[PDB]
């Protein structure tokens, strides 16, 4: 069956830091794991794409969407239907965050592009580290981007699960575990 | 005063010479022309990428898309503005041809996700250079025939936008035939 995990949140959040952590403690359980990220979890070109001088928002979105729809597609669902936990570092809600708080795009439009680029496919849990933004375009845009994850949250609570980043890190992860224990049983 | 116009079909239906003749008859009457194409005209590492790439269709419409919305906003719609005639080799009736018909991704979803993509924008004519795959002057031949339908599908439920030419012809009797049509909207 599988299980399907998400950690986002700014960059320097801490949310690759714990992503490995918790791939390392699931393990430990003899749990198989697959750690992965986005961008580049589906196409590893997709991060100079992304560079591109002054990137439209709807083309930095569509790049984003191309190799998150590969990434699903081969190395997420395979992942799951062989019985692994899999943890990416970021998914969705990364570029609804940026792309849309942040950047401005149409969040329904996000999400009628990700509903074929995803197959559906939502993690059972995601854990955000929210992080100030001023730890983390500028700061106006950091800020929108923070309150954006934070949004999300409120919006599927049920989902996420945030965290303070400012947290000493052994603290972090021993929340994460916590809300994971119910899931492994 | 701009004027966007586009040529499709497949691979070797005279695409390429087609816009360039009809380039060469624009400016003859004295109008500012701007030739461009798909894929590479936004993003170019997306058009060499995907030479050597095999993705999932979804990604590689995504990638296309990606393209299409940087061509659109960096190249197209500000050539638009200066008043010229924009002409692109290949545009959205391609995508939906070659990953609707073709690779069968849903066309509604293609359809929206374009919606954002291209800011609206539409060609005001589109010239379809119509030709077996067999016939092409540059998946295997049934792939090649789902895309070569679809193309006339999209025109026949757009019989204000697309002009359809028969693609084997002789190239001076196609050029003659797209000029035909493109008068009237002239100047
Ligand atoms: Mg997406
Ligand atoms: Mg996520
Ligand atoms: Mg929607
Ligand atoms: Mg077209
Ligand atoms: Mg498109
Ligand atoms: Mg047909
Ligand atoms: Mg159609």
């Amino acid at each position: 069956p599988g299980l399907f995990l998400t950690l986002e949140g700014l960059d320097g959040s801490g949310k690759t830091t714990q992503a490995r952590r918790l791939a390392a403690f699931l393990e430990a359980q003899g749990r198989p794991v697959l750690l992965t990220r986005e961008p580049g979890g589906g196409l590893p070109e997709v991060r100079s794409l992304l560079l591109t001088q002054e990137l439209s928002p709807e083309a930095e979105y569509l790049l984003f969407s191309a190799d998150r729809a590969e990434h699903v597609r081969k190395v997420i669902l395979p992942g799951l239907a062989a019985g692994k936990v899999v943890i990416s570092d970021r998914y969705l809600d990364s570029s609804l965050a940026y792309q849309g708080y942040g950047r401005g795009l149409p969040l329904p439009w996000l999400r009628e592009v990700a509903r074929e680029a995803t197959r559906g496919l939502k993690p059972r849990l995601t854990f955000l580290l929210d992080l100030p933004p001023e730890a983390a375009l500028g700061l106006e845009f950091f800020r929108r981007v923070r309150e954006g994850f934070l949004a999300l949250a409120r919006a599927e609570p049920g989902r996420f699960v945030v965290l303070d980043a400012t947290l000493p890190e052994e603290e972090i992860a021993r929340a994460i575990q916590a809300h994971l224990r119910p899931l492994l049983p």
